[PDB]
């Protein structure tokens, strides 16, 4: 199974994914 290497990495793209939608919402 995915070690801690692995989630926090998914974690760490899920953190730019979450920025990508923060800039989202302020974009016009």
């Amino acid at each position: 199974s995915q070690g801690t290497f692995t989630s926090d990495y998914s974690k760490y793209l899920d953190s730019r994914r979450a920025q990508x939608f923060v800039q989202w919402l302020m974009n016009t």
